[PDB]
């Protein structure tokens, strides 16, 4: 209920990724670690790199254990290679515990690290099934639960700002919260609705209906989870399977036709700008994703605003202009509910009850006329059929 100690322990409000402070080794070596529910490897920079301000020095840790085994990890975006080992890890603004975890010491990387992001590592919070080299490499959260009395669940509140933040601002501002082992009521309003984790590999879920300003996209629901649907705090966008992406874009285009934007905008490649303060939020439609409920034949829906899917970007010419990039994009590997989705809600990864809860986030961005939402229940049927095999 109240884990005040961990509240506001995240940073990256308008950066490239949300991260938490961690220390590894003995004496403790401080590092900022990206919180990623989309993968399962705990990895940290362990050699100098143009974008790293600091990195893991194994020679200086008295508790480091070298497993003498290499590891390679390719994500949808970026990839890295490293050397496996274990060491003691702590989270300054997390529970007061220390755990020996597997750690991939990154020695080579490609398009992984992000210039100015301020994080030097990644905490894969998903299950062993997708860990590399294979599922025998115990993920961090599993190590944590096994070695301590921290309950088997964590919750995340990722806070977008709605406007660009500069270097000092990102460092001096709260990026959100990761409550390890509990749920804090101060992070959301209204009810928490839970959807089952279909299978424990990624945090896979099942979407049963999609609406653009209340209008049903009306596609075979399997199309929505075609391949799979996952909740991924390590991915910026709301990514949709090709067929779904094209239908959504066509409907978003129609809802906002009073204004015309170049194709590059819809591809997420070129930003769109408006005179300062004149962003026409109201012409853009809200987007609702319906999730299977815990009760049979029951579903609920999460609704986001253009304030979630139009990400703030500082325009080249300092211009007082407010610019944004369209952050809904195409996927060939299933739906990815990234930051575009998570910044609108307080999300609970209840691993113990194999379910994920959603509640309107106390920090989501909006305007006076609309807010993000979580509502239920809805009587929908044969949603078991929505899953892909
Ligand atoms: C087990 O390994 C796999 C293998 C394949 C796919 C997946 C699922 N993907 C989720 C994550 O694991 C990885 C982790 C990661 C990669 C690179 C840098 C930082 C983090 N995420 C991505 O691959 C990944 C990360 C980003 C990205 O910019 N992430 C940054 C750090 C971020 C910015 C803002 C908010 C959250 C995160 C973008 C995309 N694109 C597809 S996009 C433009 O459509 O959003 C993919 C996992």
């Amino acid at each position: 209920g109240s884990f005040v100690e961990m509240v506001d322990n995240l940073r990256g409000k308008s950066g490239q990724g949300y991260y938490v402070e961690m220390t590894v080794g003995s004496p403790p070596q401080t590092l900022n670690i990206l919180v990623d529910t989309g993968s399962s490897n705990f990895a940290v920079g362990a050699a100098p790199h143009p974008f790293l301000h600091r990195y893991y020095q194994r020679q200086l840790s008295s508790t480091y254990r070298d497993l003498r085994k290499g590891v390679y990890v390719p994500y949808t975006q970026g990839k890295w290679e490293g050397e496996l080992g274990t060491d003691l890890v702590s989270i300054p603004h997390g529970p007061n515990v220390t755990v020996r975890a597997n750690i991939a010491a990154i020695t080579e990387s490609d398009k992984f690290f992000i210039n100015g992001s301020n994080w030097e590592g990644i905490l894969g919070l998903a299950y062993a099934e997708i860990a590399r080299p294979d599922d025998s490499l115990e993920p961090f959260f599993d190590s944590l639960v096994k070695q301590t009395h921290v309950p088997n669940l964590f919750s995340l509140q990722l806070c977008g700002a709605g406007f660009p933040l500069n270097q000092s601002e990102v460092l001096a501002s709260v990026g959100g919260s990761m409550i390890i082992g509990g749920i804090d009521h101060s992070l959301y309003t209204g009810s928490l609705w839970y959807t089952p984790i279909r299978r424990e590999w990624y945090y896979e879920v099942i979407i049963v209906r999609v609406e653009i300003n209340g209008q049903d996209l009306k596609m075979d629901c399997k199309e929505y989870n075609y391949d799979k649907s996952i909740v991924d705090s390590g991915t910026t966008n709301l990514r949709l399977p090709k067929k779904v992406f094209e239908a959504a874009v066509k409907s978003i285009k129609a809802a906002s036709s009073t204004e015309k934007f170049p194709d590059g905008f819809w591809l997420g490649e070129q930003l769109v700008c408006w005179q300062a303060g004149t962003t026409p939020w109201n012409i853009f439609p809200v987007i609702s994703l319906y999730l299977m409920g815990e009760v049979t034949n029951q579903s609920f829906r999460i609704t986001i605003l253009p304030q979630q899917y139009l990400r703030p970007v500082e325009d080249v010419a300092t211009s007082q202009d407010d610019c944004y990039k369209f952050a809904i994009s195409q996927s060939s590997t299933g739906t990815v509910m990234g930051a575009v989705i998570m910044e609108g809600f307080y999300v609970v990864f209840d691993r113990a009850r194999k379910r994920i809860g959603f509640a309107v986030s106390a920090c989501h961005v909006h305007d006076e006329f609309r807010t993000a939402a979580v509502e239920g229940p809805f009587v929908t049927l044969d949603m078991e059929d929505c899953g892909y095999n």
